[PDB]
């Protein structure tokens, strides 16, 4: 018994909560998907001056 | 006599009904189930706004 508690103490200590980490992940690659059409806007915004010559 | 009333009193103390755990078993499990479902439902939510851009 002594044993099976030294376990569920380590788990305790180190296991992570998997369904958050499912809810991050979903977020944080809709987050890259947005980042980088922001970075593909922000690229464009140097060509709108070509325009003045 | 009296030691048999007494393991019937100490029966009457602790034991459980089983009877009305197997469908609160069962309850418990299909709302699991359904709150793992709303679990996705409310990870999906974050989509919604990369058609927008």
């Amino acid at each position: 018994k002594l044993q099976d508690s030294l376990d569920a103490g380590v788990g305790n200590l180190v296991d992570a909560d998997l369904a958050k980490e499912s809810a991050k992940l979903q977020s944080l690659q809709t987050k890259q998907q947005l980042g980088v059409q922001a970075l593909s806007i922000a690229n464009q915004s140097s060509s709108s001056i070509l325009s003045l010559f």
